[PDB]
């Protein structure tokens, strides 16, 4: 399909799953039960980039709507945030820089780098409920790795 795509679920390696906070954030937090139907559906494309055995180049968007994970400066930082696109041109096979994550696979867990900065990954705090964001270390305070479910569609 055009732009190949499948719906999935993420955990951190904490076990905590993830959640709309606001419009535009993510939370990261230990749920279960029928708590866990609160969790975030992405929809994984498979878009056009530098691939490699290891390492996927993905978009991230939510599941039905038109809001896209995406990598800006924001006070002269990296910044991970929600953005919204015409729901008609999307997902495109040749999506924009800010859009694109390299899926790496790692332990049999997954990392999230930022194509636009390198070395930068999708992250989680420790603590309960906070925003996810995007970190620029690995291996530390933070999480950087993560699991995947696929679901149904």
């Amino acid at each position: 399909a055009p732009v190949r795509s499948l719906n999935c679920t993420l955990r951190d390696s904490q076990q905590k799953s993830l959640v709309m906070s606001g419009p535009y954030e993510l939370k990261a937090l230990h749920l279960q039960g029928q708590d866990m139907e609160q969790q975030v559906v992405f929809s994984m494309s498979f878009v056009q980039g530098e691939e490699s055995n290891d390492k996927i180049p993905v978009a991230l968007g939510l599941k039905e709507k038109n809001l896209y994970l995406s990598c800006v400066l924001k006070d002269d930082k990296p910044t991970l945030q929600l953005e919204s696109v015409d729901p008609k041109n999307y997902p495109k096979k040749k999506m924009e820089k800010r859009f694109v994550f390299n899926k790496i696979e790692i332990n049999n867990k997954l990392e999230f780098e930022s194509a636009q900065f390198p070395n930068w990954y999708i992250s989680t705090s420790q603590a309960e409920n906070m925003p996810v964001f995007l970190g620029g270390t690995k291996g530390g305070q933070d999480i950087t790795d993560f699991t995947m479910q696929f679901v149904s569609s």
